[PDB]
């Protein structure tokens, strides 16, 4: 999309509402597969609610976009290489845009709580650029995300339950290496409404479930080699005190000359499942994480689909 110039990144929509435009500061990439990061401080200090996102991406040029909330961006820079890092504190993902898979909108009444004494103070925008051909004219790029904000407290609060591995090791050439993650859910009821999967080049399939009374209810299952958007949850799923959250990533070792562990770089791996949920405002909590496998044996009775790659 076009660069902002004189009009500025902030448009008031109403007394309470306003739109914030988060855009690359006229960047020109020089190599393939480049990853650019930038930040915007929230213009208000008081608690606000992120209630809608617009993609402003030049269709020919961008592979994916990601927006985070965090309090300490990795750079004071105008922009920077995301390989350097997104946030020093916890980067809370709010939005994912992908090319061949258009995002679905937040349910009405559901909003991310930001700012205030406790919420995110900064947005961080990650723009993955793919084919650099369109930059034959050396032109500046200003792609990114417009964001709808409000002071009106939402009845439902969006959050993230991040499941990720930490201890996986993928022996070179090993047919199948399973990364299991499991945690017992201890908060008020959450309703999952979307998921994103993330591995690096070695993941084959990723599946997350809710287990209750020993029975596996599918949250999401995706090929991580496909565009890694937030996908809608087919039938919405309540997770309740007592339930166990379980995810498995299937990896291969074939193609690799050396062992592969969890890490930041492309020659390392990751097994992340992002469960986007919403809760009743008065109960709600913005982020939860599982980096353990508390019920390893329970995986014996995992459904078989969690082990076969999608059609
Ligand atoms: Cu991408
Ligand atoms: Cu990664
Ligand atoms: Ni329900």
């Amino acid at each position: 999309n076009e660069c902002l110039g004189t009009i500025g990144p902030v448009t008031p929509l109403d007394a309470s509402d306003f739109a914030l435009d988060i855009r690359m500061p006229g960047v020109t990439p020089k190599e393939s597969d480049t990853y650019f990061c930038m930040s915007m401080r929230l213009p208000v200090d008081e608690e606000a609610f992120v209630i809608d996102f617009k993609p402003r991406a030049s269709m020919d040029t961008v592979h994916h976009m990601l927006l985070f909330g965090c309090n300490m961006p990795s750079s004071t820079g105008s922009y920077w290489f995301c390989d350097e890092g997104t946030c020093t504190d916890k980067a809370n993902i709010l939005y994912a845009w992908a090319r061949n898979a258009p995002p679905t909108r937040l349910p009405k009444g559901v909003g991310f709580r930001v700012g205030g004494e406790t919420g995110s103070k900064y947005f961080v925008l990650q723009v993955h650029y793919g084919d650099i051909s369109a930059f034959r004219d050396n032109h500046k790029d200003c792609s990114g995300v417009s964001v709808h904000l409000t002071r009106v407290p939402q009845p439902l609060i969006a959050g993230m339950y991040l499941m990720m591995s930490v201890d996986t090791v993928i022996p070179p050439g090993e047919k199948v290496v399973n990364a299991d993650i499991s945690c017992q859910y201890k908060m008020y009821p959450m309703h999952v409404f979307a998921y994103r999967v993330h591995t690096h080049h070695l993941g084959k399939v990723v599946s997350g479930y809710r287990v209750r009374n020993g029975q596996w209810t599918l949250i999401g299952r995706q090929n991580p080699q496909l565009p890694q958007a937030f996908y809608p949850v087919e039938h919405p799923v309540d997770v309740t005190f007592g339930d166990i959250l379980a995810a498995r990533c299937v990896f291969t070792g074939e193609g690799r000359t050396e062992a592969t562990h969890i890490g930041g770089t492309s020659s390392d791996e990751m097994c992340n499942l992002y469960i986007m949920y919403y809760m009743e405002a008065k109960y709600a909590l913005s982020f939860m994480t599982c980096t353990k496998n508390v019920a390893p044996d329970m995986f014996r009775t995992i459904p078989a689909e969690a082990n076969i790659p999608i059609p």
